[PDB]
């Protein structure tokens, strides 16, 4: 299959990456550099992940080893949620691109719709554990972000855990400049996506499905459904002759998706790239998208009352 997917904003973007939540800031490094040798050109980022030093460490020595030339790298980050302000968004950008050692970024996504207070904590909360709001909304971020492309500090701008509303409310922004390139949702067979994922495909957004292995390490688990356990998509996997991560990769590659499993350990990076020598066949895939039960790693309570949380 074709490694790149064309956004609307006339640049090519990998659809397959490397993501980098949880990474320890001693491993990631590593993660990275092995990554670029056995073939990656998308990472995936955010300043939230606290670490981006790391990774851009691992950056800039491939491109200083003359491994890829900075114009084959495709980075993404994201701006956290205490950072929705005006006078806030570039330097949360600038700050990201210190820390990957970059110019510019490839992408650069709305992390969450929700703006929070700014301060030092990511998630200032109330007495009662309540998210502190903050009263800016999508469109003045969304504006802020369009500054970014106009500066040139980033190539491309999207949006991450937008629902079809708030999707909507960008598209129909008036005066918008940009319509964003990405919305960066979770997707896996058990939460598949289909209504946002068309709605977005329709209005020619390109849709990246985070967490497709389930997200075994997220640190809310509960001993929880397990999709690299389920013994019907090891059936597919073993008759495919892949692992079951091989096949949870190769599925959101086959619906125009861009998918980024995270790992860092070695031989699963190189494992999880191996995904364009085979085919899951129709019949797999309608299969797999069967498995829905609209299953989150990703939702917070704390943070459920702010006016702009996505999910119900
Ligand atoms: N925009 C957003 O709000 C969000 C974005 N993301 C992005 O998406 C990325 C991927 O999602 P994430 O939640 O990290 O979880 P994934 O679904 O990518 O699962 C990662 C886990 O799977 C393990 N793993 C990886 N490859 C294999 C394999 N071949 N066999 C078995 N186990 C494997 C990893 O272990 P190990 O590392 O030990 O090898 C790790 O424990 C994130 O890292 C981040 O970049 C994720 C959540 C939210
Ligand atoms: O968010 C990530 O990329 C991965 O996850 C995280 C990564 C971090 F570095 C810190 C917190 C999270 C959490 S707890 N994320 C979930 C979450 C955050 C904010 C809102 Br609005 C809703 C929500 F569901």
């Amino acid at each position: 299959m074709a490694s790149r997917i064309l956004l609307n904003n006339g640049a090519k973007m990998p659809i397959l990456g490397l993501g980098t939540w949880k990474s320890p800031p001693g491993q990631v490094t590593e993660a990275v550099k092995v990554a670029i040798d056995v073939g990656y050109r998308h990472i995936d980022c955010a300043h939230v992940y606290q670490n981006e030093n790391e990774v851009g460490v691992a950056i800039q020595e491939k491109l200083r080893e003359q491994v890829v030339k900075r114009e084959e790298l495709f980075i993404v980050s994201k701006l956290w949620c205490t950072y929705h302000e005006k006078g806030l968004v570039k330097g949360a950008c600038q700050k990201t691109l210190s820390d990957l050692k970059l110019d510019y970024l490839d992408l650069y996504l709305i992390h969450w719709p929700t703006g929070f207070k700014p301060g030092k904590e990511f998630f200032p909360l109330d007495e009662s554990g309540n998210v502190v709001p903050s009263d800016t909304n999508i469109l003045d971020t969304w504006a802020a972000m369009e500054e970014l492309v106009d500066e040139g500090l980033v190539k491309a701008i999207g949006i991450s855990n937008f629902n079809h509303l708030q999707v909507e409310m960008i598209l129909n922004k008036p005066g918008l400049k940009y319509k964003p390139a990405v919305n960066q949702i979770e997707c896996h067979p058990y939460l598949t996506q289909e209504k946002l994922i068309q709605y977005c495909q329709s209005k020619g957004i390109v849709v990246t499905a985070y967490s497709p292995l389930g997200s075994p390490d997220r640190p809310w688990a509960k001993p929880d459904p397990s999709l690299l356990e389920d013994p019907r998509i090891k059936a597919i996997a073993a008759k495919h002759n892949k692992t079951t991560a091989q096949v949870l990769i190769r599925f959101p590659m086959q619906r125009n998706l861009v998918v980024i499993p995270k790992s860092v350990t070695p031989e699963r990076i190189a494992e999880n790239f191996k995904v364009f020598d085979f085919e899951l066949s129709s019949q797999d895939m309608t299969t797999l998208l069967s498995y829905n039960r609209n299953w989150r790693v990703c939702a917070l309570l704390s943070c459920t009352s702010h006016k702009d949380y996505p999910f119900h």
